[PDB]
């Protein structure tokens, strides 16, 4: 198989390309052969949306029955259904089938084994248990599970909203389309469905509610409908994005803060995780309230790992995984998130854009990214942890490097999913804003003088 695949937060790869059904099978081999080693005989698995679920799904599923797994096939759910199905079900080990916001053909595996979420060095014993045939055999088993009713109830009965409220739902054509309308109404809101219909072909916008223009739609319809708040979320319903009545994106560093409150205010001195690219603002926020703010790498599998080692009751990335500990069970729901911010949204008499904007706010730059190739860009990182040099701030090199400053921040760091490089810049003034991409721009030029520098 090809090892390009093989990713630090799961497998992903291109249909009829770096993926094929057979690919499925041995894959399955191995997660089935890992799930054992780990004393988990017990796999469940789900699907997304996607043109090329059926197939694949067939063949994963065939993998782990050839190990002597018992499989709990779960259908068509949102990713954090699977994970949900992987924390009640017997077994503790669960693969969701999803190319996650990606377009139509990609394909891949979010992978929990024994309660773990595999990620980097696991993600890459996967592969050699494959080269090495070091595979189990035997006579598995397969069952059917309906999961997603129980899921529904478990949310449904787990929040309380206030008073109704009228919310647009942009599904992108994903999988959330077969839960999250549903749901939000069963809540107590009225629900104006927007690309609700699952549709593996994704015909109206990528289901990336990550950027901007992915929420055109959605602003204008939260407008014309006179609606309290508008939600997406990403074609596997991990992650979700967020709308005000006046149509203000807010991102979710900022639904973080509303949410670290929430669960702070019952839980004093909680850890609440967050990743490189969130805010500074969160930092000061999360300790006023008396938590413990912990910046950690971005990647959601990274960021599970995290909770577990520190014990977090809430994390979030900057992408919009956000992770309830806290009443839930610790994984990445943007379904979940949904509910948590309408209960809260609901018991403020004030609307949604009043909640969000009476927030401290910085100037954020939309994220950069530069194209560098796939074996340069940890080198790239490496020689900025070396030979940079930042001036007076406090610096991170757990993701990249990090600088926080008296008045601002920056950041630069390998994508673990694309050839590039990202970098988020943020200040209380445009003319911090500007120091602080001078400094950048300069440290880039220093470790080579020809890369692109597009700020
Ligand atoms: O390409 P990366 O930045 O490495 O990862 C992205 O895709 C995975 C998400 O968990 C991250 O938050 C998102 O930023
Ligand atoms: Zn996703």
């Amino acid at each position: 198989l090809p090892a390009s695949i093989f990713r630090a937060y799961d497998i992903r790869g291109v249909v009829g390309d770096t993926l094929t059904a057979e690919t499925a099978y041995w894959i399955g081999r191995a997660i089935g052969s890992e799930s054992l080693a780990r004393g988990e005989p017990c796999v469940a698995v789900g699907r997304d949306g996607r043109l090329s679920g059926p197939e694949l799904v067939k063949q994963l599923i065939q993998g782990l029955v050839d190990c002597g797994c018992q499989v709990s096939d779960v259908g068509m759910v949102p990713t954090p259904v699977l994970y949900y199905a992987a924390n009640v079900l017997e077994g503790k080990s669960g693969v969701m089938l999803t190319g996650s916001h990606n377009p139509p053909d990609y394909n891949g595996f979010k992978i929990v084994v024994a309660g773990e979420t595999l990620a980097n060095e696991q993600i890459q014993a996967l592969r050699e248990r494959i080269e090495k045939n070091d595979l189990a055999s035997g006579v598995g088993s397969v069952e059917q599970v309906d999961i997603l009713p129980r899921y529904f109830k478990q949310i449904r009965d787990d929040i309380a909203m206030a008073k109704p409220m009228k919310v647009v739902v942009d599904c992108g054509n994903g999988v959330a389309g077969v839960i999250a309308p549903q749901l939000i109404e069963a809540l107590g809101c009225s629900v104006i469905p927007l690309y609700c219909e699952v549709d593996g072909n994704f015909p109206n916008h990528h289901p990336d509610p990550g950027k901007p223009e992915n929420l055109k739609d959605l602003i204008a319809k939260v407008k014309a409908e006179n609606a309290d708040l508008g939600l997406a979320f990403d074609g596997d319903g991990d992650r979700v994005g967020v709308v005000t009545n006046t149509g203000t994106i807010i991102y979710p560093d900022r639904l973080l803060m509303l949410f670290a409150k929430d669960v702070v205010s019952r839980n004093p001195g909680a850890d609440i995780i967050f990743d490189v690219k969130c805010t500074r603002r969160l930092i000061a926020l999360i300790s006023g309230y008396g938590g413990r703010p912990v910046m950690w790498k971005t990647g959601h599998s990274l960021i599970k790992k995290k909770m577990k080692e520190t014990g977090a009751l809430l994390a979030g990335e900057m992408s919009g995984h956000v992770f309830f500990k806290e009443r839930w069970f610790g994984f990445d729901d943007g379904i979940y998130s949904a509910a948590r911010l309408l209960e809260i949204l609901s018991q403020d008499q004030r609307d949604s854009e009043h909640v969000f904007s009476a927030f401290p706010s910085d100037i954020s730059t939309p994220e950069i990214n530069i194209t560098v190739t796939e074996d340069s860009k940890f080198a790239i990182i490496e020689a900025l942890q070396r030979d940079a040099q930042w001036g007076e701030g406090n610096i991170t090199t757990l993701d990249g490097v990090r600088v926080d400053y008296p008045k601002g921040w920056g950041l630069v760091r390998a994508s673990n999913t694309t050839p590039v490089l990202v970098l988020r810049f943020e200040a209380d003034t445009e003319e911090e804003l500007e120091r602080i991409k001078t400094v950048f721009r300069n440290q880039l030029k220093a470790v080579d003088s020809s890369l692109p520098v597009p700020f």
